[PDB]
């Protein structure tokens, strides 16, 4: 198709030449919130449908947290072709996040490093924003386009579980699924909430708040993990997830590692790395988690997805759904239809009736 080619080779390099990464993002969000796109040529086939988390997903490719941090562009993003949308991370109180610059292109690596630090309009602003389209969203969800909301904690917060509980109370009622994000590389001690005893205390509490909501307003709760966990960390997470009945896992966040081979000038910037260099690392974490959970805990695979093959590798490794974020910054919106079209072809090629059949297929070889 001519869009994929026009954006990849002309529009995108020209936007990159003109704007810094954060400016580029601010604008993409604005353009997307307003409707300014084509609307995806691509009609979703029934092959691409998945039932998971107590919902239907028209297609398994979503937009990952971080792009629409404050719930400003949700509708524009469904229009862009994504089959689900996740917003956030959202913190209880507004906060500016880290000082600029805080995001960086590694174009030689097809990667991004960012250290935003949970810049957020805060719960209550985001709450009103979602309330304003609540019903539009109830019909979207009924149609197979669900909404997830990803929760973070304030920098100066003295009680991390309490931040998350507040989150659950305020935005849980407006979400199909909530994410407890304990894997940001950009908030002091946040990733240590991933340790057992701390993870169990926090999630017990989150799940309690969640169960306290009214049934129609009661979201699934997932936990988003780093790709940088030790074997122990992973065993422990798996365990706690089974012990508490956590609804799913998102795998993975960005990596604080710096794989050998990175060429980008800015490769030594502090921050989490996303995009291609993260891909196989995150696919392997999906693999280890699926196995440790016996395939009974849905996983949203995320990290370096940019093609149907990328996606399908994550699905075969155990992901029920996948998300991308960095690919959109290199290739623009056509990447979304590109991934779907290829995923569909690949599924036919390997004799899968649909996505559901491919989920975990590698573990059954
Ligand atoms: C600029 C930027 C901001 C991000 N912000 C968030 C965030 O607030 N919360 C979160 O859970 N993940 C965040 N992520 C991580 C993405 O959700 C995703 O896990 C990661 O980038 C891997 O996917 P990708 O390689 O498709 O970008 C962010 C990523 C980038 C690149
Ligand atoms: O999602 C996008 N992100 C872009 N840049 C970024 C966003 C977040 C972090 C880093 C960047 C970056 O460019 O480094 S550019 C873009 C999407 C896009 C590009 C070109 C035209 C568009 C028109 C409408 C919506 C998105 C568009
Ligand atoms: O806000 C950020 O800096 C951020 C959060 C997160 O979860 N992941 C990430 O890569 N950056």
């Amino acid at each position: 198709t001519g869009d994929e080619r026009f954006y990849a080779e002309h529009l995108m390099p020209t936007l990159q030449g003109l704007l810094d990464p954060e400016s580029a993002h601010r604008l993409a969000v604005r353009f997307t919130s307003l409707g300014l796109l084509p609307r995806a040529r691509f009609q979703d086939s029934d092959m691409l449908e998945v039932r998971v988390l107590g919902h239907k997903f028209r297609n398994p490719v979503g937009i990952a947290a971080g792009f629409d941090k404050h719930g400003e562009a949700v509708d524009g993003l469904y229009k862009m072709g994504f089959g689900f949308v996740e917003i956030g991370s959202v913190t209880p109180k507004p906060q500016e996040g880290n000082p600029r610059p805080r995001v960086f292109r590694l174009p030689e690596d097809q990667a991004v490093i960012n250290r935003y630090g949970f810049n957020s309009h805060g719960l209550s602003v985001v709450e009103h924003r979602l309330r304003a389209r609540q019903q539009k969203q109830a019909k979207l969800t009924e149609d197979g386009l669900p909404l997830g909301v990803n929760l973070g904690k304030n920098k100066t917060s003295v009680d991390a579980a309490e931040d998350y509980a507040e989150g659950v109370r305020v935005l849980g009622p407006l979400a199909d699924y909530l994410v407890v994000n304990v894997s940001s590389p950009n908030t002091a001690g946040l990733r240590s909430l991933q340790g057992k005893a701390e993870l169990r205390r926090l999630l017990t509490k989150v799940l309690q708040e969640r169960d306290g909501l009214r049934r129609v307003h009661r979201p699934a709760v997932l936990v988003k993990i780093a790709p940088d966990l030790t074997s122990q960390d992973k065993e422990d997470i798996a365990s706690v997830v089974k012990e508490l009945g956590i609804d799913g896992l998102i795998v993975t966040n960005t990596t604080v590692s710096r794989p050998a081979g990175l060429q980008g000038a800015l490769r030594s910037e502090t921050g989490g790395l996303s995009g291609k260099p993260l891909r196989d690392l995150s696919t392997q974490t999906i693999r280890e988690m699926y196995a440790l959970t016996q395939g009974r805990v849905p996983i949203i695979g995320v990290g370096g997805v940019s093609s149907g093959q990328d996606a399908l590798e994550k699905i075969r490794a155990g992901a029920s759904l996948v998300q991308l974020y960095t690919a959109l910054t290199f290739w623009g919106p056509p990447v979304v239809g590109k991934v779907k079209r290829e995923l569909e072809a690949l599924l036919k090629e390997q004799g899968f009736g649909g996505v559901t059949d491919a989920i975990g297929a590698d573990h059954r070889r």
